[PDB]
């Protein structure tokens, strides 16, 4: 369908799961949004300050954190590895999981997160340097699993203890074709959480597509209200909800800002 409509969406209107296994390139994605005063860096700086505030300034701590739809990225776990003993990274895409495993073993061919790590280190008061912080995160990531938000058991039949937190960054908008699927995916992740467990979500507002170069992928256009309502219906109580008006470059997405939320599983 070239560029009229997102890839894998001609039939259903939304990018199909197998499009993420076939046309999602981890290296390309990382080079597009995570190299670094672009729109992409300003959003990543906001994302990092929010994760720093949630995990380090606020009481978002425990033993196990599960990251849902991690992709090939690790920026979302930097501040979290300070409050959680264990972290499980998950994604639907095996090529994404392989990119994480390169980084986990500090393979020379893995993506360089050094600028991002230095930035989280400066935010955190410079108690440690970049290489020390990287090793603490690497040591905290205990599992790298296959994930599928649309399944009642998202991690398949992998026995895991109940988690104290479930973090999901820029995944749910890309994975859920409508509000009922979005609500059901929030219920599915709740099955991984202890009662009173934390749900941390950060995603785009009113975006119908996002790009990896010239490959167009679907996004669920959500407003502030629809996210609030779907989170509440899924069995959660919102602790806090933030909305930034900052959007990605016009050549990469049509988002009208982003949101951050901390909710509690009822
Ligand atoms: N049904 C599904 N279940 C779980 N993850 C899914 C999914 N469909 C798509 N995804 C994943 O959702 C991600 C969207 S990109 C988000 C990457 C990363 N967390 C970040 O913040 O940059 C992709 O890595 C894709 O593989
Ligand atoms: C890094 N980006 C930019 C982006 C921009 C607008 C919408 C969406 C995204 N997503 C996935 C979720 C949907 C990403 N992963």
């Amino acid at each position: 369908s070239s560029g009229l409509v997102p890839r894998g969406s001609m039939e259903s209107g939304f990018t199909s799961k197998d499009t993420y296994l076939s046309h999602f390139n981890p290296r390309d994605y990382l080079e597009k949004y995570y190299k670094f005063h672009s729109a992409e860096s300003q959003i990543l700086k906001h994302l990092l300050k929010n994760l720093f505030k949630i995990f380090c300034l606020d009481g978002v701590k425990g033993d196990l954190l599960i990251d849902i739809g991690s992709g090939p990225t690790i920026y979302q776990l930097l501040s979290a590895c300070e409050s959680f003993k264990e972290i499980v990274v998950t994604d639907y895409s095996d090529q994404n999981l392989q990119e994480l495993e390169k980084w986990l073993k500090a393979a020379p061919a893995a993506f360089d997160w050094s600028p991002v790590v230095t930035y989280v280190c400066d935010l955190e008061g410079n108690r440690v340097k970049g290489p020390e912080k990287e090793e603490k995160l690497r040591q905290a990531v205990k599992q790298v699993l296959k994930c599928d938000v649309t399944q009642s058991q998202p991690l398949g039949a992998v026995p895991l203890p109940p988690a104290d937190c479930v973090l999901s960054t820029l995944c749910l908008d890309a994975a859920c074709p409508d509000l009922p699927t979005y609500c059901r995916a929030l219920r599915n992740l709740g099955s991984l959480l202890k009662p009173g467990g934390f749900l941390v979500i950060m995603d785009a507002l009113k975006s119908s597509y996002y790009m990896i170069g010239e490959q167009k992928f679907s996004s669920l256009p959500l407003g502030r209200e629809a996210v609030e309502a779907a989170v509440k219906e899924a069995g959660y109580t919102i602790e806090w909800f933030e909305v930034i008006s900052q959007s990605y470059s016009s050549t990469m997405a049509n988002n009208e800002g982003l949101f951050s939320l901390v909710a509690r599983k009822l």
